[PDB]
């Protein structure tokens, strides 16, 4: 009997009782603590781990939670096997397996206490410019150049580097990547019985620096920092509304008010729906002319402040997840 | 046979081939790292546990010294029994413990990286090649390159990019920075803030090539291993080195950078200028700190050929790291030492 979990099914939950005990044939199992939308990594155990062992301490339930990482096929054991086959082993491997087991489990109490003990978040506040930072730097220092623009960075060459010299965790790193390759900023090459990544490829470290530039000048003084979704849709709806006007010589793309009115109930526009767009950084070149009022603006302006914002939706995404989910 | 331990008494210390495996029947023993004064707690252990069962996965060394924290009965077990019991389990029983080692290990790494993230040291050991790696960054990228041979940096802005992109309290940069000032690699433009005691309004890096060669250093070899020795600075070490640097002052490197030194010469210079006969035990201390040398019979005897620029690299780096020992001890860098 061999059970296949899909990717991110729960294997099982916290506190649910052994009902058999897996030997992870391939894949990987997520040891976590699922809490509510957000799920805390602990460890990732791929093949030839056994999950639900804790039944040697005389255990009745899983203390953590398991996610699978992919595709994961593990080989179901009865639970009374191993335990028969634990109390028949002779009395040296006995008392070095309760051994074993006993002190992985008060480690594993201290990992989830100290875990939650600090960093509330994900990605604080405080870590998001020195997060982006340290990516940028790395690629900026140590990577392939010689290319049409792209900087390429070997993925244990960069988990190395953002660890030791920038003092940045290796999962936040990939997560960060993970934003910049699902806003098609990077790229990730692939290879390698498993396959893994093997290198990175940065197709603009422009927008790294503009956005960790950005974000820590007003983080460390905001009302632009919070991105609201009614302002992003706001902005990416006139963006694709001034998409075919003529760039102008100081380059300022107007855009005339009754295409806007109407696209905008697709709820009605005031001057209170252009306020709540002013405290979030967008300032409308309002004039008139014989078509009425047109919303001039420059296009080098707002098409860097909607990817900041979807920067930051995204970085949103991430924490109220804990990871970030590059399916959708 | 039962051996008996005091309280104090050594079981057995780091890098020992395990010889024997001790079953713990009574006390306690505790695990930590013994280095000269300073002794870092690791785990404790009481009965019902076996001391080298390591040895199993095919460890040979003991990871961590262990010392008696009570009065200690544990029983001796020969490794060969225990070793080929093991090799003569169900195979069952092998995976399980191959996967119970791995996620204790596992776990007890992720116990021993969020402890030192609690360290108050002023500059603690992990975080050497990153305050640095955050100066020269900044400098290398921020910095006006108007002056030539030499970077300049705002100090505020120095300050703010490395608390807010880098992430260091800009007391632990100014420290940094001090230490590399006071090595004669750095220099600090005074201005006078509208207050006159002058301020810090510049920072000039003389040298950006030796921060990005050491924090090289220092990632390299402390990340290594269980053997983090190499970053000790021996006195006795830093002397010859100084000595022989010294002496291979004029000679000039070929296009692999070697350069030679009379084995006369440096050791009668060493035993007269230091005090100590050169022998083979003193370079079985240099090379275990990174510096090696190639002998060579040819002409008028043997010749040391070595690259300046890494002996060079070394010595610098040596002088950073009994800075930063200089720095951790008293909390701050004193300017004004003037060994």
């Amino acid at each position: 009997s061999v059970k296949t979990f899909k990717k991110g099914e729960v294997i099982y939950k916290d506190g649910d009782k052994i009902t058999a005990v897996y030997l992870i044939q391939s894949g990987g199992a997520n040891q976590c603590l699922i809490r509510g939308k957000k799920t805390i990594d602990l460890f990732q155990l791929g093949s030839s781990h056994i999950l639900g062992d804790q039944v040697i301490l005389g255990q009745a339930t899983h203390p953590t939670s398991a996610v699978a990482t992919t595709e994961t096929k593990v080989l179901e054991i009865p639970v009374e096997t191993l335990k028969q086959q634990y109390e028949g082993a002779p009395q040296m491997l006995k008392v070095i397996i309760k051994s074993l087991a006993d002190r992985l489990r008060l480690a594993m109490n201290d990992v989830r206490s100290s875990k939650m003990e600090k960093d509330s978040s994900p990605c604080p506040e405080d870590q998001v410019a020195k997060v982006y930072g340290a990516v940028f730097h790395t690629a900026n220092h140590k990577g392939d150049r010689s290319q049409a623009g792209r900087v390429i960075v070997d993925w244990n060459m960069m988990k190395q580097y953002c660890q030791r010299v920038m003092g940045d965790s290796p999962k936040r790193i990939e997560q960060a990547i993970n934003i910049l390759v699902k806003l098609k900023l990077a790229l990730y090459e692939m290879g390698k019985g498993p396959e893994e990544i093997q290198k990175v490829h940065f197709l603009d470290l422009g927008l790294v620096e503009s956005f960790f530039e950005f974000y820590q000048y007003y983080y460390f003084k905001s009302d632009l920092l919070k991105v609201d979704e009614l302002c992003m849709q706001m902005l990416g709806a006139i963006l694709k509304l001034s998409e075919n006007e003529q760039p102008d010589r100081f380059g300022i793309v107007g855009v005339d008010f009754a295409k806007f009115s109407e696209f905008c109930k697709e709820i009605n526009l005031n001057n209170d729906h252009f306020a709540r767009l002013e405290g979030k950084g967008v300032f409308m070149k309002r004039k008139n002319a014989g078509s009425g009022v047109v919303l001039q603006f420059e296009v080098k302006e707002f098409r860097s402040i909607l990817q900041s914002w979807k920067m930051l939706r995204e970085i949103e995404k991430w924490n109220e997840k804990g990871f970030v989910d590059m399916d959708e």
